[PDB]
């Protein structure tokens, strides 16, 4: 083991607050230190992990691979502190996690009962509101969400990536037929979202190669609304993997256009404000989530 | 025959709207005036539907079975005034519902698959909030709720009635003991609401004849977390009957007291603008939600 | 915005002649009975009955309005009906004269559960041919598939019913299963005894044309007929309510669905006016309307 | 607040033995090993060290540290090999000496996918019983239940396991299944051949000391021990990776579920510090922790 924790903070570092420049300052170190030790630990690693062709340093797909390995070792790393921490300090209180419907159902619920017997102190508080006005407001500690719009000093904790879908019920492809191309999603049943246009632009890309969009009969609001009337067979829906992967292993959606859909993942994180860091309460469930969800 | 919808559509109120007093209220008439009316609807019949001896009038053994006829008559008459209107005009356009997330989810998402096929030119809008707001503003066009705090001009049209009840898990039960008394309740897991005291106050008779008021550990936002909470055992919760009676009778689920459990049922019904009851699209949506809940 | 009132008026006008006519009955003034059947065909958003002949005709609208605003004042009786017999209990023989297989088929399991609505009501259920005895008053109701009472007595709806033709499994697959109407020629078809009226079933043939047959093994009734065919007789054509249940069990095929006439064929109870008075018979009737139909 | 070079003081020191002997052997002073386990603690918060054993003994909750402290550095050295994976192909023989049952239970159904993963690995499986050839590099690698490799040679930790006492349903059926750990005294019991060292069940008695078997058939192989238990010779004690899924088969039925010990044995690869140069041993370790962790 020739890398070291000092290596791997920095390097994970870099990454995620923009580029070289805005690391050195975050971590109070210098540029010429900042260079140093990430050119030093790609020295040792054998490979190239970033790119200086690009206008903000991105990761190689071999320092990508890394990086998401190199997370999870200062997490679990933190959270393993954390951990003995609240072994003299008990972790007690109530904390609120306002999180999307489907992922309280899916994630949350049934892992709730394991985190009640190690933390039974912990007065949870599951509520599930729209946009992340209930979250700033101290009525809830943390926010699960798949948005990347979270920059108002706010601090965010990467959960999982998880990339989109498209699926439909097997009532559905036995009486309306399959879809061979995104092209013929034009004369088939559509399952979108209320809001203006925002994820109805699907992750299925046309013939021109542009992300597919659609023309919704049905307009459901919650993610799992879309879902129950895409199992009932209402049409084809997109939606996360997470939220529909088991009933594709169930048999209950089959997928369709299954090479025509990126494979591009978007990271699902719990936001909070960064005062309430220091509460043990809201560290040993984070600590808890990001781990149990890989 | 004697009996005039005039009286009929008097007594289907005052049952399902509380007392005597309540429905005059609501349908723009004087109490001295309603139950002028209702007693004579009992005099031509022969016999007593109401029954004052205790606080509140509750319906003798003939008079509630004088009121599911009465009640399906004014349906029925509605419906086939509805059959009528959509003759020389057609249901088409946006329909924008705001359901509770337990009713969507079961009731109307299994329902979707029929009302697509009846109804093809509207555009089904499932959209789901906290408050009656966005309906009054006129945002949303018909709610969904099992809320009787409506007395505000705007219709309340009922749908069904429901029971609650209290259920667990077969490993939390198997686990951590089934509650045969009423008073075993507090040194067991009671998942409730977030809300202080609403329906945290369970419908299930303590051993002095209330009803049970419950110091809840985990608190969700939602009765469909509460049961995906306890599905995968979080503790005992008490919701109504519809959301769960097909876990219960699939056996993943557990009911708990039935004998101590309440027997009343609870009205859930789709509340809307009175002078919004002119649109055919709106009208034949509650036509069909009427006759496929009952 | 509907109301009784004039949901019977209207109800009246159709089945009670002509306009003029349904005045008399309802006790009320030809000015009266136009105000409120035009009020009713304003808040329905649809013109029902056209007056442009001497005698008013029903606007394919105003007539399927009338068989439901039919049953929503039939309902509003039994209601009724149905509380006046609360502390004046019905009692005594009420004897039904009925189709044998409407009476084994409907009747026989209904039965036990209108007992127990009624216990004082000794049923006497019986058979006969034509409407002698019921017209005879040696019977209260008479149960058939009949539009044939144009004799003052009463009809009341209790089921419209479609046809279908079926054999059983095992002839099916001893003799083969016909593709078509024409096919039907080759195969052993099974009918009535009397002479031809019954013999055209409800299944269109390449020209539109329900198919006559010419059948070998003739029996005088739709059960024994059902008999037959359970047994591997042949192929019958009967109604719904005779083989539907025999379907579920597998016990018969349904052939020709598709060249099966989807046209439907009425069921009443029919019996006296004065007849109407009866307690008894109006509970009976209110009960088969609720179960059948 | 931590960091790694700490981690990896404390997790040596505590997988290592002693105290003084882990820094001989981290290349590090007892003075400068003494002081990051008590900055370690420090910046923690909470005992690791339990001086009061003669030799140092894991904190009930300092013992959970060395687990989460153990996965950290071996999830730390995967990404490494990782990165160096992309770059060379590694290929050739790489000698693994295991355990009877670990092979046959562990390793040869893992062979395949390890196989299709590096194909250019020829793995050569032997078993030997000390680590004789080890030392003498005649082998590359060896896995053992093994808690006595301290010359030097680095070891990574596989897996924890769980012993469990269970019996043949057919030798069930013909002696009884025991309710208690003295019932076991009447019961056969199938035990190892090595004077009573694995003859000290992990299933406690009334008193809470655990159970010492006098038994009559002796194998030398905890795989033959299965197949003599399997065959319903009688009751035995093995590690749960080597009897788990005849359990999952019903083919072994576990006893004593509730006196049987909870607490675990590790099982560690050994090979030389100086074959961490290695592509072809890396990957196989790599591979091994995380199919069975």
């Amino acid at each position: 083991m020739k890398t070291n924790s000092e290596e791997l903070t920095v390097f994970v570092q870099v990454v995620e607050s923009g580029s070289f420049s805005r690391a050195a300052e975050q971590l109070a170190m210098a540029n010429s230190a900042v260079s140093r030790i990430v050119k030093r630990l790609e020295e040792k690693l054998g490979v190239n992990l970033l790119n200086r062709t690009t206008r903000q340093l991105s990761l190689t797909e071999e320092g990508a691979q890394y990086f998401r390995r190199a997370q999870r070792i200062l997490q679990e790393m933190a959270a393993a502190e954390t951990e003995m921490l609240a072994v003299h300090e008990i972790p007690q209180g109530v904390l609120s996690v306002d999180s999307a419907m489907p992922m309280v159902l899916h994630l949350l619920a049934p892992l709730a009962a394991k985190f009640n017997e190690r933390y039974p102190h912990i007065r949870l508080s599951l509520v599930s509101s729209e946009g992340y006005i209930n979250l700033i407001e101290r009525k809830v500690d943390i926010a699960l969400r798949a948005g990347e719009l979270d920059d108002s000093g706010l601090r965010a904790r990467h959960l999982f990536d998880s990339r989109f879908r498209v699926i439909a019920s097997p009532e559905y492809l036995a009486k309306h037929g399959t879809p061979q191309s995104t092209e013929e999603l034009a004369g088939h049943q559509c399952l979108g979202f209320t809001e203006p246009g925002s994820l109805n632009t699907w992750a299925v890309l046309d013939a021109q190669g542009n992300p597919y969009k659609i023309s919704p009969h049905f307009t459901a609001s919650s993610g799992e609304i879309l879902r129950s009337l895409c199992l009932s067979g209402c049409g084809i829906v997109c939606l996360s993997d997470f939220l529909v992967d088991n009933d594709i292993a169930e048999g209950k959606l089959i997928p369709l256009l299954a090479e025509q859909t990126s494979d591009k993942t978007h990271p699902f994180n719990a936001v909070y404000y960064s005062d309430k860091a220091v509460n043990l309460r809201l560290r040993v469930f984070l600590d808890f989530l990001v781990e149990e969800l890989g």
